[PDB]
Protein backbone atom coordinates (compact mmCIF):
# COMPACT_ATOMS: atom_id res chain seq x y z
CA UNK A 1 0.00 0.00 0.00
CA UNK A 2 1.28 3.38 -1.21
CA UNK A 3 2.23 4.88 2.39
CA UNK A 4 4.28 7.65 0.30
CA UNK A 5 1.26 8.67 -1.42
CA UNK A 6 -0.17 10.19 1.89
CA UNK A 7 2.68 11.41 3.16
CA UNK A 8 3.29 13.14 -0.44
CA UNK A 9 -0.10 14.38 -0.27
CA UNK A 10 0.35 16.47 3.05
CA UNK A 11 4.07 17.79 1.45
CA UNK A 12 1.65 19.35 -1.09
CA UNK A 13 -0.99 20.71 1.43
CA UNK A 14 2.13 22.37 3.22
CA UNK A 15 3.41 23.99 -0.20
CA UNK A 16 -0.76 24.72 -1.25
CA UNK A 17 -1.27 26.66 2.02
CA UNK A 18 2.23 28.40 2.57
CA UNK A 19 3.47 27.21 5.73
CA UNK A 20 7.16 26.26 5.42
CA UNK A 21 8.26 29.40 6.60
CA UNK A 22 5.56 29.04 9.73
CA UNK A 23 6.42 25.28 10.19
CA UNK A 24 10.16 26.21 10.31
CA UNK A 25 9.49 29.12 12.85
CA UNK A 26 8.10 27.07 15.29
CA UNK A 27 10.89 24.39 15.16
CA UNK A 28 13.57 27.36 16.17
CA UNK A 29 11.45 28.75 18.80
CA UNK A 30 11.20 25.59 20.52
CA UNK A 31 15.05 24.54 19.99
CA UNK A 32 16.48 23.50 23.08
CA UNK A 33 19.47 25.82 24.24
CA UNK A 34 23.04 25.17 26.26
CA UNK A 35 26.12 26.81 27.66
CA UNK A 36 28.62 27.73 25.31
CA UNK A 37 31.46 28.95 27.93
CA UNK A 38 34.18 27.46 26.38
CA UNK A 39 33.33 28.99 22.79
CA UNK A 40 32.66 32.67 24.35
CA UNK A 41 36.31 32.53 26.35
CA UNK A 42 38.34 35.33 25.43
CA UNK A 43 41.82 32.81 23.80
CA UNK A 44 39.49 31.75 21.98
CA UNK A 45 38.06 34.82 19.75
CA UNK A 46 40.06 33.90 16.93
CA UNK A 47 39.06 30.39 16.86
CA UNK A 48 35.73 30.91 15.86
CA UNK A 49 34.82 32.35 12.52
CA UNK A 50 31.23 33.72 13.35
CA UNK A 51 30.43 35.96 16.57
CA UNK A 52 26.97 34.32 17.67
CA UNK A 53 27.77 30.58 15.91
CA UNK A 54 29.40 28.42 18.93
CA UNK A 55 29.50 24.37 20.23
CA UNK A 56 27.46 23.94 22.97
CA UNK A 57 29.64 22.85 26.00
CA UNK A 58 28.61 19.44 26.38
CA UNK A 59 28.97 18.24 23.13
CA UNK A 60 31.73 20.20 21.56
CA UNK A 61 34.98 18.29 20.12
CA UNK A 62 37.79 18.33 22.42
CA UNK A 63 41.16 18.86 20.87
CA UNK A 64 44.22 16.58 22.46
CA UNK A 65 45.96 19.13 23.76
CA UNK A 66 46.85 21.08 27.13
CA UNK A 67 47.69 24.19 26.02
CA UNK A 68 44.14 24.83 24.22
CA UNK A 69 41.60 21.75 23.53
CA UNK A 70 39.42 23.98 21.62
CA UNK A 71 37.62 23.83 18.08
CA UNK A 72 34.32 25.27 17.01
CA UNK A 73 32.72 21.17 16.31
CA UNK A 74 29.98 19.44 18.11
CA UNK A 75 29.37 15.75 18.31
CA UNK A 76 25.80 14.87 16.87
CA UNK A 77 24.50 11.74 18.33
CA UNK A 78 21.55 10.06 16.92
CA UNK A 79 21.02 7.28 19.03
CA UNK A 80 17.83 5.72 16.74
CA UNK A 81 19.54 6.09 14.08
CA UNK A 82 22.55 4.54 15.08
CA UNK A 83 24.73 7.61 13.37
CA UNK A 84 27.81 9.84 14.70
CA UNK A 85 28.30 12.96 12.90
CA UNK A 86 30.71 15.98 13.83
CA UNK A 87 29.48 19.06 13.11
CA UNK A 88 32.07 21.77 12.33
CA UNK A 89 32.74 25.47 10.60
CA UNK A 90 35.10 26.14 7.59
CA UNK A 91 38.62 26.21 8.94
CA UNK A 92 40.36 29.66 9.21
CA UNK A 93 43.70 30.36 8.60
CA UNK A 94 44.76 29.65 11.75
CA UNK A 95 42.56 26.34 12.68
CA UNK A 96 43.55 24.30 9.88
CA UNK A 97 46.20 22.45 11.62
CA UNK A 98 43.19 21.86 14.55
CA UNK A 99 40.97 20.88 11.65
CA UNK A 100 43.39 17.63 10.91
CA UNK A 101 44.11 17.27 14.68
CA UNK A 102 40.25 16.70 14.88
CA UNK A 103 40.20 14.38 12.17
CA UNK A 104 43.12 11.81 13.45
CA UNK A 105 42.58 12.46 16.81
CA UNK A 106 38.78 11.23 16.21
CA UNK A 107 39.62 8.60 13.85
CA UNK A 108 36.97 10.13 11.17
CA UNK A 109 37.61 8.62 7.50
CA UNK A 110 35.24 11.49 5.66
CA UNK A 111 34.95 15.02 5.50
CA UNK A 112 32.35 16.05 4.00
CA UNK A 113 32.16 19.62 2.99
CA UNK A 114 29.43 21.97 1.80
CA UNK A 115 29.99 25.36 0.86
CA UNK A 116 32.88 26.41 -1.21
CA UNK A 117 36.90 28.44 -0.56
CA UNK A 118 35.49 31.56 -2.52
CA UNK A 119 31.44 32.08 -2.14
CA UNK A 120 33.58 32.17 3.71
CA UNK A 121 36.35 29.23 4.49
CA UNK A 122 40.29 28.87 4.32
CA UNK A 123 42.37 26.13 1.56
CA UNK A 124 42.00 23.57 4.32
CA UNK A 125 43.24 20.76 1.75
CA UNK A 126 45.84 21.16 -1.06
CA UNK A 127 44.43 21.73 -4.36
CA UNK A 128 48.00 20.37 -6.14
CA UNK A 129 49.15 16.13 -5.86
CA UNK A 130 52.23 17.35 -5.86
CA UNK A 131 52.11 20.48 -3.66
CA UNK A 132 51.68 18.95 0.21
CA UNK A 133 50.64 20.39 3.19
CA UNK A 134 52.45 20.61 6.06
CA UNK A 135 50.66 21.47 9.79
CA UNK A 136 53.21 22.73 12.00
CA UNK A 137 51.71 23.57 15.54
CA UNK A 138 49.84 20.12 15.18
CA UNK A 139 52.70 18.16 13.52
CA UNK A 140 50.87 16.60 10.63
CA UNK A 141 51.37 16.68 6.67
CA UNK A 142 48.44 16.28 4.15
CA UNK A 143 48.63 15.06 0.90
CA UNK A 144 46.12 14.97 -2.12
CA UNK A 145 46.56 11.98 -4.01
CA UNK A 146 43.24 11.81 -6.21
CA UNK A 147 40.66 14.10 -7.48
CA UNK A 148 37.76 13.17 -9.05
CA UNK A 149 35.67 16.36 -10.17
CA UNK A 150 31.66 15.85 -11.41
CA UNK A 151 29.39 18.87 -12.28
CA UNK A 152 27.64 19.41 -8.49
CA UNK A 153 30.28 17.85 -6.86
CA UNK A 154 34.18 16.64 -6.33
CA UNK A 155 35.66 13.27 -4.32
CA UNK A 156 38.95 13.51 -3.30
CA UNK A 157 41.73 10.87 -1.56
CA UNK A 158 43.92 12.24 1.07
CA UNK A 159 46.25 10.76 2.95
CA UNK A 160 47.13 12.31 6.29
CA UNK A 161 50.23 11.58 7.63
CA UNK A 162 50.72 12.05 11.69
CA UNK A 163 54.99 13.32 11.91
CA UNK A 164 55.18 12.28 15.48
CA UNK A 165 53.97 8.74 14.95
CA UNK A 166 54.24 8.51 10.86
CA UNK A 167 51.39 6.42 10.61
CA UNK A 168 49.19 7.54 7.40
CA UNK A 169 45.38 7.39 6.74
CA UNK A 170 43.26 7.95 3.67
CA UNK A 171 40.92 10.24 4.05
CA UNK A 172 37.87 11.03 1.99
CA UNK A 173 37.06 14.30 0.96
CA UNK A 174 33.35 14.67 -0.30
CA UNK A 175 32.94 18.03 -1.55
CA UNK A 176 29.21 19.45 -2.79
CA UNK A 177 30.06 22.70 -4.83
CA UNK A 178 27.56 23.98 -6.05
CA UNK A 179 25.38 24.80 -2.81
CA UNK A 180 24.96 28.34 -1.96
CA UNK A 181 24.91 29.75 1.69
CA UNK A 182 21.29 30.00 3.08
CA UNK A 183 20.15 28.12 -0.31
CA UNK A 184 19.35 24.39 -1.64
CA UNK A 185 21.46 22.23 -3.98
CA UNK A 186 20.91 22.17 -7.23
CA UNK A 187 18.24 19.13 -6.84
CA UNK A 188 16.78 16.68 -4.72
CA UNK A 189 18.75 14.14 -7.14
CA UNK A 190 21.82 15.72 -6.99
CA UNK A 191 21.71 15.95 -2.99
CA UNK A 192 21.07 11.96 -2.63
CA UNK A 193 23.56 11.25 -5.34
CA UNK A 194 26.02 13.04 -3.23
CA UNK A 195 24.73 11.61 -0.24
CA UNK A 196 24.53 8.11 -1.68
CA UNK A 197 28.32 7.86 -2.50
CA UNK A 198 29.38 9.69 0.77
CA UNK A 199 27.43 6.46 2.51
CA UNK A 200 28.55 3.75 0.24
CA UNK A 201 32.34 5.09 0.47
CA UNK A 202 32.29 3.15 4.42
CA UNK A 203 32.49 7.02 5.90
CA UNK A 204 29.68 6.68 7.91
CA UNK A 205 30.19 3.21 9.02
CA UNK A 206 30.68 2.76 12.89
CA UNK A 207 33.91 1.43 12.36
CA UNK A 208 35.73 4.41 11.58
CA UNK A 209 35.02 8.23 14.19
CA UNK A 210 32.28 10.02 13.16
CA UNK A 211 32.46 11.51 9.45
CA UNK A 212 33.08 15.29 9.24
CA UNK A 213 30.62 17.57 7.71
CA UNK A 214 31.24 21.06 7.73
CA UNK A 215 30.36 24.20 5.27
CA UNK A 216 30.58 27.93 6.62
CA UNK A 217 29.35 28.14 9.61
CA UNK A 218 28.52 24.32 10.19
CA UNK A 219 24.74 24.79 11.01
CA UNK A 220 22.50 25.63 8.13
CA UNK A 221 24.03 23.51 5.04
CA UNK A 222 25.63 20.87 7.62
CA UNK A 223 22.15 20.89 9.11
CA UNK A 224 20.20 20.08 5.89
CA UNK A 225 22.73 16.96 4.84
CA UNK A 226 22.52 15.45 8.45
CA UNK A 227 18.89 16.14 8.84
CA UNK A 228 18.61 13.98 5.38
CA UNK A 229 20.88 11.49 6.03
CA UNK A 230 19.63 10.58 9.79
CA UNK A 231 16.04 10.78 8.39
CA UNK A 232 16.25 8.20 5.80
CA UNK A 233 18.00 6.01 8.19
CA UNK A 234 15.27 6.34 10.14
CA UNK A 235 12.69 5.81 7.52
CA UNK A 236 14.26 2.48 6.72
CA UNK A 237 15.05 1.02 10.44
CA UNK A 238 11.51 1.98 11.61
CA UNK A 239 8.24 -0.13 10.46
CA UNK A 240 6.33 2.58 9.77
CA UNK A 241 7.92 5.37 7.39
CA UNK A 242 5.19 7.65 7.94
CA UNK A 243 6.08 7.58 11.78
CA UNK A 244 9.21 10.06 11.03
CA UNK A 245 8.79 13.25 12.31
CA UNK A 246 11.07 15.55 10.80
CA UNK A 247 10.23 18.84 13.28
CA UNK A 248 10.91 16.38 16.25
CA UNK A 249 14.27 14.78 14.24
CA UNK A 250 15.75 18.01 13.70
CA UNK A 251 14.46 19.25 17.42
CA UNK A 252 16.64 15.93 18.80
CA UNK A 253 19.94 17.18 16.36
CA UNK A 254 19.43 20.81 18.01
CA UNK A 255 20.31 19.21 21.52
CA UNK A 256 23.92 18.53 20.05
CA UNK A 257 24.54 21.76 17.79
CA UNK A 258 22.50 24.93 17.25
CA UNK A 259 21.06 26.81 14.28
CA UNK A 260 20.77 23.75 12.61
CA UNK A 261 19.28 24.47 8.97
CA UNK A 262 18.69 27.70 8.58
CA UNK A 263 16.04 28.40 6.50
CA UNK A 264 12.27 27.06 6.04
CA UNK A 265 13.70 26.56 2.15
CA UNK A 266 16.36 24.24 3.01
CA UNK A 267 13.68 22.26 5.75
CA UNK A 268 11.30 21.91 3.11
CA UNK A 269 14.33 20.56 0.72
CA UNK A 270 15.06 18.18 3.46
CA UNK A 271 11.51 16.82 3.71
CA UNK A 272 11.40 16.37 -0.21
CA UNK A 273 14.81 14.71 -0.48
CA UNK A 274 13.91 12.42 2.28
CA UNK A 275 10.72 11.56 0.55
CA UNK A 276 12.63 10.82 -2.88
CA UNK A 277 15.41 9.07 -0.67
CA UNK A 278 13.15 6.73 0.93
CA UNK A 279 11.27 6.07 -2.37
CA UNK A 280 14.86 5.17 -3.96
CA UNK A 281 15.85 2.94 -0.98
CA UNK A 282 12.82 1.25 -0.01
CA UNK A 283 11.65 0.50 -4.12
CA UNK A 284 13.98 -1.49 -5.95
CA UNK A 285 16.67 -0.20 -4.36
C1 LIG B 1 25.29 39.29 4.48
O1 LIG B 1 25.23 38.35 5.57
C2 LIG B 1 26.41 37.95 6.32
O2 LIG B 1 27.50 38.40 5.99
C3 LIG B 1 26.27 37.04 7.53
C4 LIG B 1 27.36 36.80 8.38
C5 LIG B 1 27.19 35.99 9.51
C6 LIG B 1 25.95 35.40 9.78
C7 LIG B 1 25.78 34.54 11.01
C8 LIG B 1 24.30 34.20 11.26
C9 LIG B 1 24.04 33.44 12.56
C10 LIG B 1 23.16 32.43 12.64
C11 LIG B 1 22.89 31.69 13.91
C12 LIG B 1 23.70 31.84 15.04
C13 LIG B 1 23.42 31.13 16.22
C14 LIG B 1 22.30 30.28 16.27
C15 LIG B 1 21.49 30.14 15.14
C16 LIG B 1 21.78 30.85 13.97
C17 LIG B 1 26.68 33.29 10.82
C18 LIG B 1 26.25 32.29 9.76
C19 LIG B 1 26.81 32.34 8.48
C20 LIG B 1 26.43 31.40 7.51
C21 LIG B 1 25.52 30.39 7.82
C22 LIG B 1 25.10 29.37 6.80
F1 LIG B 1 23.81 29.13 7.00
F2 LIG B 1 25.20 29.88 5.58
P1 LIG B 1 26.05 27.76 6.84
O3 LIG B 1 25.26 27.00 5.81
O4 LIG B 1 27.46 28.02 6.43
O5 LIG B 1 25.93 27.29 8.26
C23 LIG B 1 24.98 30.34 9.11
C24 LIG B 1 25.34 31.28 10.07
N1 LIG B 1 26.26 35.34 12.20
N2 LIG B 1 26.96 34.72 13.24
N3 LIG B 1 27.20 35.75 14.15
C25 LIG B 1 26.66 36.90 13.69
C26 LIG B 1 26.64 38.18 14.24
C27 LIG B 1 26.02 39.24 13.57
C28 LIG B 1 25.41 39.01 12.33
C29 LIG B 1 25.42 37.72 11.77
C30 LIG B 1 26.04 36.66 12.45
C31 LIG B 1 24.86 35.64 8.92
C32 LIG B 1 25.03 36.46 7.80
CL1 LIG C 1 18.06 29.08 14.06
Amino acid sequence: KLEFMEMEKEFEQIDKSGSWAAIYQDIRHEASDFPCRVAKLPKNKNRNRYRDVSPFDHSRIKLHQEDNDYINASLIKMEEAQRSYILTQGPLPNTCGHFWEMVWEQKSRGVVMLNRVMEKCAQYWPQKEEKEMIFEDTNLKLTLISEDIKSYYTVRQLELENLTTQETREILHFHYTTWPDFGVPESPASFLNFLFKVRESGSLSPEHGPVVVHCSAGIGRSGTFCLADTCLLLMDKRKDPSSVDIKKVLLEMRKFRMGLIQTADQLRFSYLAVIEGAKFIMGDS
